[PDB]
């Protein structure tokens, strides 16, 4: 497309919503290609990542860890206004894995505090894709400080299975998984720091062990539990988008399955089916489609169970509906032998 | 199906066999859907896992690590009687990844010592699937104490390749891989404990390092080597089911291949082919089909070779038959 | 094929080149099956792996880490002359993952210093495959001393996509990724040694942590940058072969994609498409095909970004050509 042709396209402004929710969109594209406009303000902010009060100086697209999910369709243009407020201390940029050129946009979006930039790219490939900050020389430090999210580029005709049958979800959640590396004192207690820069050296040391202290969804241990548990109903079709910008994960819905899983996150790559546990490598997003069949509580976890239940990588679903005794029944409840 | 239809299905009791062997079954289903009944007794016991007398307080389905492979067909029901003897000291349950609902059955099977339970579930999806204990608040501790196994839900018409041609194995083995986290004292000597609970705090500290002290097949270093090597013959077709309930592995048959590999373990997902090394994520089972072409000793490993050769994740096959010089020949033997 | 049939086949001697370059070859086979002849001399040598002067006692096929890429076509025979000079101190052998029997050739190629051997195997399966040294009882130590590489067995009709459409590359590069485990003294400084054997015990202690001190391409931090950055032009189709003999990796072309990726490395397994980041398990090779569409610098990384940017796993591409503003444009450059 020429400059004139792109200038002629309709523009659509989108208001982002905080994970694990996803901004309103249509699965099947409405009309021809558009320039879809998003704005994110970067916030360097203290966040608490566990019940003990452990603090991280987070670097947060739109003030959240993960950053929000942007949804467009294949061959739309994504136009991001990225703002680095003067209250911040560090330069920041953005690498969209969905994009082609200039280090995914990183080379064109280096903004100092008090600066903004507008990047446009053509979303040429359908799938879910990581985005993350990547300032030359400080790349992993920004990413493991929470400065990452994902986007979804839906096919113009919506999702299909590996054989051309339409797959239409009733709801979608975005689970951003974050490995944190929090320095400890000689008592083995987590350190707090006055400024983000104060924590750098101590944090790099932990990072180099390749052993996160916390592995969490939505920025904190237990973040997607209790009144923040995800929800569904028997018969409801749910898409769970999952990202990890730095480190491998292996999602599992305890009590369920991934009926269709785009484990590579790419929609032209046929999904795996009937999955127990799927695998998303560090630096990628994946998506699983499931129709709930049983009511009750589910745990959705990274199935390294140490990572899930010791380090924080467990969320819950609460599911309404009628129990199905055909699928499963307690023939004899726990009782004396 | 209607209530009367489910009630009318035949019930069949099956006797289990210890890993790496697999109980009697048919690849193609015999007759219609059945309720296949299994019984497993949970044993808490000290086991030695290496050549240095290192102990683990194992938590073992049916007394083995891994627990035994249960084999059914798609749309059968698996009806398990799970027994926790009064001599045990912990509550146990079971999560079948093959099952749908109540945390895979975990929510319905919490049994204290001196209790039993019977769970039935419909095996709606074909594949190999992990099962493991999962008491709320103590999940990884039970799993890394060896309380995990796998089942296989065969398609009613047996296995096929991606092009729908039948794949019929001559034999099947189940390799369960276990990451252990054994505490050490300040001299680097592995610690021993009187009761399982006594090891809890020290063990969790090791677990949180994400670095196992041992990675083993069939519950111990070298358990599937020497006189306990798996066997085959040139021309024989072998299915190797592999599981890891907590941690990634990357199986490899040294000297061979995975001709067809359901790396995700699910039979409705077409198998990868001609594989050198396949990948099974923690919390899953996979299966590899191979036709042996050469006699001799093979190593079957987790191909992180430190895990295989320093930490214990190496098995052998001993294969009989005629050498094939077309496939491989020493043109010049090692010489000056 | 019979012995006589093989003896009648054409022979072709190949001259190997140092990674990341690949020796001259044809994508589509030229004529029928041949016996393709390669020679490699093993060199035990010191390598410097970072800008702090950190040393490894490398054990290097053809003097490089990784060893060179050998390219044949399916159903060719690969005939390797392997030479262990008297100047070396250790026994070495070779396991080709592409080969069938005798532990991939390891059981037939054990050569002491001052010995050579010649191994022939039939390349029956198309794909990229790891090869590595594997002396019994010292297997991972040789592998993580850099004694590994890969081969490519092309289909005789060259590469195709999942739908049978031809994929023809303009350039090919081979990135061998290496995990190193370098001992440190009490002050956290990397130790140096004056013989490979002197480092064994200390190195094993680090290996057993499963935590590499360095993760590098082509034997050193920054090896494939600057004077050794890989190159292309807009429009050019490039195949990137990537291996890791011991440990998982997750390649990603920063600024680009893997248009087609044989993540398992096997050409009869249809490639994944439009990949952001692919995954290659330890003990395997994979291959990604991409057509460059933008000029400029790309980083090619293991996308554990700590591994890439703290531990060394980052390469660059330098790409010539015209910028495409349709694909990407700065609507407003960084400004107040
Ligand atoms: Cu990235
Ligand atoms: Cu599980
Ligand atoms: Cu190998
Ligand atoms: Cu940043
Ligand atoms: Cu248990
Ligand atoms: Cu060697």
């Amino acid at each position: 497309a020429t400059a004139a042709e792109i200038a002629a396209l309709p523009r659509q402004k989108v208001e982002l919503v905080d994970p694990p929710f996803v901004h309103a969109h249509s699965q099947v594209a409405e009309g021809g290609p558009k320039v879809v406009e998003f704005t994110m303000v970067i916030e360097e902010k203290k966040i608490v990542i566990d019940d003990a009060g452990t603090e991280v100086h987070a670097m947060a697209f739109n003030g959240t860890v993960p950053g929000p999910l942007m949804v467009v369709h294949q061959d739309d243009y994504l136009e991001l206004t990225l703002i680095n407020p003067e209250t911040n201390t560090l330069m920041h940029n953005i690498d969209f894995h969905a994009a082609t050129g200039a280090l995914g946009g990183g080379g064109l979006t280096e903004i100092n505090p008090g600066e903004k930039t507008i990047l446009r790219f053509k979303a040429t490939k359908p799938g879910v894709f990581v985005y993350h900050c990547a300032p030359p020389g400080m790349v992993p430090w920004h990413v493991v400080s929470g400065m990452n999210g994902a986007i979804m580029v839906l096919p113009r005709e919506g999702l299909h299975d590996g054989k051309g049958k339409a797959l239409t979800y009733d709801k979608i959640y975005y689970v951003g998984e974050q490995d944190f590396y929090v320095p400890r004192d000689e008592n083995g207690k987590y350190k707090k720091y006055e400024a983000p820069g104060d924590a750098y050296e101590d944090t790099v040391k932990v990072m180099r062990t390749l052993t996160p202290t916390h592995v969490v969804f939505n920025g904190a241990v237990g973040a997607l539990t209790g009144d923040k548990a995800m929800t569904a109903a028997v018969g409801e079709k749910v898409l769970i988008v999952h990202s990890q910008a730095n480190r491998d994960t292996r999602p599992h819905l305890i009590g369920g399955h991934g009926d269709y899983v785009w484990a590579t996150g790419k929609f032209n790559t046929p999904p795996d089916v009937d999955q127990e546990t799927w695998f998303i490598p560090g630096g990628a997003a994946g998506a699983a489609f499931y129709t709930f069949q049983q009511p009750g509580i589910y745990a959705y976890v990274n199935h390294n169970l140490i990572e899930a239940f010791e380090l924080g990588a467990a969320a819950h679903f609460k599911v309404t509906g009628e129990w199905n005794d055909d699928l499963m029944t307690s023939v004899l409840a726990p009782s004396g032998t």
